[PDB]
């Protein structure tokens, strides 16, 4: 549980193949591929291939958006579909990462 400079990671929880975790998953992926490339760092949890995983986390929905860290584990709930949604909470996380700062080193 210790906190990551710069570098974040984001997990997204998906059910199998489904048309809303496929749609989520290229959303989610294809931002940080591009938008964020270099930034995030992305995981994604099968929840129905890995139950036990689901069950640890208490995942009861998906898909269900959560950055796992920096700590505390920012979670995410809301149409992913759209691109606008996953984009704008990325930045808004984004920008929270860069505020905090090791050092000030001067």
């Amino acid at each position: 549980m210790a906190p990551l400079r710069k570098t974040a990671v984001l997990k997204l929880y998906v059910a199998g193949n489904t048309p809303n975790s496929v749609r989520a998953l290229k959303t989610l992926a294809n931002i940080l591929e591009k938008e964020f490339k270099g930034v995030y760092a992305l995981k994604v949890i099968d929840v129905l291939k890995n139950p036990q995983l689901a069950e640890e986390d208490k995942i009861l929905a998906t898909p269900t958006l959560a950055k796992v860290l920096p700590p505390p584990v920012r979670r995410i709930i809301g149409d992913l579909s759209n691109r606008e949604k996953v984009l704008i909470a990325l930045r808004l996380l984004a920008e929270e990462i860069g505020d905090y700062k090791d050092d000030d080193d001067k």
